[PDB]
This record gives C-alpha cells, structure tokens and sequence, in this order.
C-alpha cells in the first residue's frame, strides 16, 4: 500500500487533507511526542498537564474509512511516566491501549485498520485509576475517518465542508489550598492526591474548549464567512457537552460522532457523550460574532466552555431586524 | 405580510393557534414585559426572580415555519438591571441577544424570520456571568414553529394534537446561611455572590417545573382525558433533564425538538439536553394519576421535578389488571 | 391463553428464551421476591440494599411483544417496609405501582400487556421520598420485550445474537461518618437521614454493575468469542451513563432502548438516560479482554462503573498490529 507521512498542527486546526479520498486505501503514517508539562487554565489555575504533542487536546488526526493508520508514539525521556494510547476508531487489545504502554525513554509503533467512518475520541489509558488521571490531565485529542466519498447528508446526498475546526472540550480538577487558592505542584505526582479528592466530587473546577478559558477567544477565536458550510468537530473524552451555535443551529448534525448514521437537522443544541466526538455543520448566514458554548451556561461562562467565531459578510435584514432600537 | 396579534397566557397552557397554519406567511406580533420579584420555590425557599412576563418559564409563542415574529420587550422602569433575549429558532446576532439589550425604562422591538420548524429555547443572555445568572434566576421561555402543514409522524403521515402542554424545567441554586436555612435578599444584586458560589457546585437546590415545587400538581395538575393525543414541549435552558410519564410513554418524541426530524416512537424516558426544548405527543389509553418528572428521581422527588396529569375515562383491564388484591 | 411459568436466574444472565417467538401470544408467569439486606459495595463499604429477588439488579425478564406478564411479588414478612413496582414496559397506574403496593407478609399479581417493544426499566416506587431512596437502595431491573420476529437492523433486515447480558448499573450514595469511614447500619431506615444527605448533593459514592464494585471482572467477568454477536442491555433507573466497551463499538445501538426505532451504528459510547435501559449489539472480531465501562473515567474508576469481557479467538494482525515493540 502507498504510505503517507502527514505533519499534524495544533488544533483547533487540521493537518492537509481532502474530504473525498484522492486514493484507494493508504497507511497514514502519524508521529506524536508526548509532553509533561504545566499549562495555564485560567488567571489563577495552572494544571500538571500530560499531552499528545504539547497540546491539549492533542492534534486531529484525518484519514479515510478503509485506510490503515501507523502512529509512532514517543515518551522522550524527561517525562515521569508510563503512556500509552486507546483509539475509539481502532478494533482490539482496549483499542491499542494494550500495545502502546511505553516508559520514559521509549517509543512504539501501532497500526490499525479505520474499518469505521466517524469522529472518534483517542486518549491516554495506562491502567486503573491512572486512567481518567491522564485524561483528566489533558491526555486526549480526535482522529476523524471520514467515508471515502465524503460525507453524506440525511439524504444520502453530497455535503462539503469549507472548513473543518476541531474543538476539543476537557474537563479538569484542580485542587485549592486552605485559603481557597488554586494549588501548584513540581509535577504531576505531587499534585496527584489533591486532584483525586476534587476527581471524587465529579464537578470540575474548569472545562475548557483548546486548553484554556478563553483559548479559542479574541486572537484565538474561530473565523469563517457568509456562506462558508463550516464543520465543528467536538469531542469530550470524559464527561458530557451540550455545544450550541448562538446565533446558529447545527444544520447537520451527528451527535454521537459516526458519519454513516443519518444526522439530525436544524439543532439548537447538540449532546456530546463523554467519552466521544460528534460533529455538526452549519453554513453561516449572518456576519458578525457567534459564541460556540457548552451549553449548561455555567459551565460555559463560570467553568471557561465558550469559545467565538468572527464572520465577515453581509447583514441580511429578512432573517434579523433590529425594527425599534432601545427608547424610553 | 398580514399581522396578527397574539395574547400570551401563562404556562403550562397556550395562546390560542392552529396547528395547521390557516394562511401563508404572516407577521407574529408578540409583548413582553420583564418583571423582577422574589418568587417563592418551595415551603423554605425563595429565589430573587427575573421573568419574561412575570412567569417561569417564559409563556409559550406559537408561530409556522417561514412566518415572522416580531418582539416588543420592555423592561419597566423598576427592574434593576438591564435584560435582553436570545431566541435559539432565529438566525444573528447571537439569537437576537446583541440587538435587544434594554435598561430599565426601555423598551426594543425586533423581528426574526422563524425559518426552522422545532420547539426552541428563548432566554435572557446580557453578557458575561450576566448570562447564567439570569437564566438561572428564571429567565428562559420557549417558541414553538410548526411545521405549516402540522406536525408528521416516522412515516411522514399527519399527526394531530388535541391539547399541547409546555412544560418549562428550571434549575436554581439558593443559597443557606449557617444554619441551613436557605437565604432570602432585598433584590437579585444582594444574592449575587452567595449565588454564585452554589453556581460552582452545579448543584441545583431546586429543579422545578412551572416555576416552583408542586406548581403543576394539585390544582396544578395538568388534565387529559382517555383518548386525548397530548404534546408534552419541555424546555431546559441550562441543564439536562429526562422526562418520563409514569404510567405512560413517547408515542412520537423529538427529544432535540426539531420536527422535521423523525421521532422515535415508545419511549419510557427521553432526554432534554440543556439549552434545547424536546417535544413528545402521548395518546392517553388509561384514566387516574400519572407523574410527569426528571427520572433522575432526586431531582424528581428531592428538589422538585414532579407534574402530575390526571385522566378521566374508563379502565381497560385487557392493559392491565389487579388479579390478585394485597393477600397475605 | 397458553401459560409459560419461568425461572428468573440472577444477572448478569438472562432466564431461557427464544428470540423470535415460538408462539403466538402468552401469559408470561414470574415470581419475585423481596429481599432487604445488608450488602458490600466494596472494600470499604456497604450499603442498606432493598431488592427484588436478592440481586442488584433485580432480574431480567424475556417477553416478546403482545404477550401478558402475570407478576407475583412477594414481600416476605421480615422486611421492614411497603414495596410496590412499576414497570416501564406497562400502560397505566404508575406502571402498576399504584395497584402493587404490599406490605411485609403480603403478596400480589399484577398482570399487564406488553404492547410496546423495547428494553424497559421496573423499579419499586412506594410513593414520594420512599421513590428515589429505594431505587437507589437497590431496588430496580430490567424486562425486555422483544419484537415477535426478532430483532432487525437498520434496513428491516433480522439479527441474531448469540449471547445476550444484562448489565444493571446503578448509583448509591453511602454517608461517611466523621472520620471519613463509610457508616454502617442495623436497617435501612437507621440509615435514611444520613443518606439523604449524600442524596441532595447529587453525587453518588458508587456507580456499579451487577450490584458491586468489580462484580463483573474477576470470576464474574462476561465471556465471549470471536464471532459472537452479544446483545448489551443497560439499565439506569435514576442517573445516565454513556456506555463503551474498550477495544470494541456499538455495531448497532439502541440507546434509548426501543427496538423498533432504527438502531445507530459504528458507536465508540452510547447513552443510557436516566429511567431506562438501552441495548447494543457487537459482533466480536479480535480475541482479549475488554472492558465495558461508563465513559465518564471517574465514574467507571473511581465509582466502580467498569466491566470486564474476556474473548476467546485468533487474533486478526490486519485489524491491529503493533509493528515495533516498545524499544529506546
Ligand atoms: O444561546 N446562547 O446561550
Ligand atoms: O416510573 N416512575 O419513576
Ligand atoms: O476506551 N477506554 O476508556
Ligand atoms: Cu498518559
Ligand atoms: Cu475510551
Ligand atoms: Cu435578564
Ligand atoms: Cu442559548
Ligand atoms: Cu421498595
Ligand atoms: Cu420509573
């Protein structure tokens, strides 16, 4: 078979790619370094953060059903643990989980076989409570196998995306001290317990779209323009999302993730399982700023799940009219 | 484009409409008055309110799929703070919200083309933490468009209501003092940060349907009769719910609210994901006492979420029967 | 009509049955028992249980569509309290609960019709506060009603399992004393008040299947082989889960649990809400252990939501190959 070797780029953007496959089956060749470190959630919060690639979440990977995917993952050796990673999209041995375990240090090799076209989540898994830690922790991104001929809507019909971002929502727990101060840590073994006892809760301290609040806001907001059908790739690897468009509706939309199952239409608000990937297309009809929000709006303003997307183009007065501005 | 002017009328019931739109096009004109009050939740418990039109949820605005609707809201001049709204079933400037911001003494009037047949979400949204906190205060509503030729089944063939209930679900986060007691203020601005704080749990004190515990029970209570077809339209703009009739079941849900999307028939519980409305039609086969609730049952029995419907008509023992009475 | 008289066996396995009816209609005969007891959760811990027949959860039962189900329940004189059941799968009084109430040293035959086909929740109900505490004391499971014909896929077309488990996973919400220990106590009602409180804050102490922590891994872990099409039926009296089996998918989901809805494929997590039971058929392609988890990692961790599934069979290197061994 021809072999690819792709360059992944940090999300919420996507490595070149075409939506209908050029070839027959190929071997995606992918590489990812993992990367301890701390990041910035938000003013006053830093996470002990465990990454695919240095990003949380890690990068989008894009192949097509049918297509084998060979990743070369690599713990250099200043990181403090064992990683592996489990593909959703990936049949067998906990979904590659069971083959990937490698030590500071240390590199592996896996293949699998996209037998199944959708948005899938892939996340770290070493073993017992370390698994929702790592994820927990940052260890978690998307690969999206789409079917060879595009993607299809409720009628079997062609549907072409514009462009495709990939939102990756996380869900974290950090830690505050006595006097109600977020705490820090050398690394993320110190911090363990401390994070365990606000895991137990289940109510997390931030949930985040790109890795931080406001990520995907002012420099970091989403860009598109009239009339450009934009694809909104979500996932959530350990608790649930219900994203919304304001301003907007999911004109397509496959909550649970799997491009072959008929999308719904016209959403207000779509439900991410925790645990997978959905995706929505809407094509944009009004310029102007869209807020793209987990919506439980507490979670979405209070815990950092909103993120913007700026459209240029024209007002259209039939759709919306302002018809009496604000007076006494 | 003919006007028509409709009265709103308090949840759980519905201005007077037609299922089966009686013209093309029209413009909806529709008021709103803002009112901000201490309501009482429960036998302990108040909440420091913010309503469309002194109601929680919001009343009910009926309309067809290609009409207008054209809003004038007011906010009177002793409200506290400004409110505007966002009306998921339109299209811009974030569901109407960046065009209908109005202090107290204000009043705005804007139209939307209701280009999207569903039961959508309409709700305060100011700005900010502004957003969640009026929405939690009870600031969220709902729109019903209807398809123009009424609503279809699985198949695509006619399905008739004979009587719509909507069904508003809220969640609320009141505060205790030291000694449990719930807290009570002068006005919404004084229970802010005490709010706030309860906010962050996302634990609901209360999660109440038409805008209090026990408000559609007793006198309450919403009524049917054997044979009566009943569409349940249930909103919750903040958080998940899952309905369930005891005694019942979906005979067509759109748990996403959206009807030109296919419902699915028999449920036993379906899911309102937060930020959406859902809509389920039941023909009533037996007469006496059925519960409408959240079946997370805490949230059902604990902190409020219980309607009951009470049925006249007559038992059919072939459906069920009593064949032996409590023996020993 | 002819009479069948069955034998429930405990979960996660299902009493003898035929997919596709052998008959025309039947009266399904079962007799359950009412059993309070003290049972272990785990290491740590023990909750107050109050079941029916002595497991959680209680029993599957197999019917097919259009059949009776004639129940007699039983609750023995030495229990403490009134029971009753409901059952999601039935039309009227509550789901019968309002024609089951018994007294300790009283029985009961409640007979009703299957008219609707599906996964469906039962579940005791005795009436306000006593609703939720004894679901979340135990006392919930699961009949499944089965098309006449079997069940058929998304094209109309039959499917045949060869195994079929039932996994209930149910939520508990054990009070620790001050020390942090779990409480212990004589009877469930010496336990209520504590109880209670965990019960309004909304997080559950424990989330297991089969009624412990880590009682479906170990001796208790399911089994299969490849080539094996196994049907997942899932319940969840009071709370949602999002269902994934590691390594696997979901080749056809019912996740709201109706069979003749068209089921979704391709699945890597379905959604069990809250009140219901769902259903997910996989065809097994590569031998190992899989785990069957609740994606929500906390909860299948640090809850107990985890499953395991041991799978005999020729590993397939097409599917999955780890083409270099971890190495420096
Ligand atoms: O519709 N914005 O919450
Ligand atoms: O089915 N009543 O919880
Ligand atoms: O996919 N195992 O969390
Ligand atoms: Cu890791
Ligand atoms: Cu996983
Ligand atoms: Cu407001
Ligand atoms: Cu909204
Ligand atoms: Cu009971
Ligand atoms: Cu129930």
């Amino acid at each position: 078979l021809p072999r690819v070797k792709h360059t992944l780029v940090p999300p919420p953007f996507a490595h070149a790619h075409e939506q209908v496959a050029a070839s027959g089956p190929v071997i995606n060749e992918f590489e990812m370094r993992i990367i301890e470190k701390e990041v910035q959630l938000d003013e006053d919060a830093y996470l002990q953060a465990m990454t695919f690639d240095g990003s949380i979440p890690g990068p989008l990977m894009i192949v097509h059903e049918g297509d084998y995917v060979e990743l070369t993952l690599i713990n250099p050796p200043e990181n403090t643990m064992p990683h592996n990673i489990d593909f959703h999209a990936a049949t067998g041995a906990l979904g590659g989980g069971g083959l990937t375990l490698i030590n500071p240090g240390e590199k592996v090799v896996l293949r699998f076989k996209a037998t199944r076209a959708g948005a899938f989540v892939y996340h770290c898994a070493p073993g017992g409570p370390m698994i929702p830690w790592h994820v927990v922790s940052g260890m978690a991104g998307c690969i999206m196998v789409l079917p060879r001929d595009g993607l299809k809507d409720h009628e079997g019909k062609p549907v072409r995306y514009d462009t495709v971002y990939y939102i990756g929502e996380s869900d974290h727990y950090i830690p505050k001290d006595e006097d109600g101060t977020y705490m820090r840590f050398s690394d993320p073994s110190e911090g363990y317990e401390d994070m365990v006892a606000v895991m137990d809760t289940l109510i997390p301290s931030h949930i985040v779209f790109n890795g931080a609040v406001g990520a995907l806001t002012g420099e970091g907001a989403l860009k598109a323009k009239v009339g450009d059908n934009v694809l909104f790739v979500h996932s959530q690897p350990n608790r649930d999302s219900r994203p919304h468009l304001i301003g907007g509706h999911g004109d397509l939309v496959w909550e649970t993730g799997k491009f072959h199952n008929a999308p719904e239409r016209d959403l207000e608000t779509w439900f991410i399982r925790g645990g997978s990937a959905g995706a929505a297309l809407y094509k944009f009809l009004q310029p102007g700023v869209y807020a793209y929000v987990n919506h439980n709006l507490i979670e979405a303003v209070h815990k950092g799940a909103t993120a913007h997307v700026l459209v240029e183009g024209e007002w259209d007065n039939d759709l919306m009219e302002q018809v009496v501005a604000p007076v006494g």
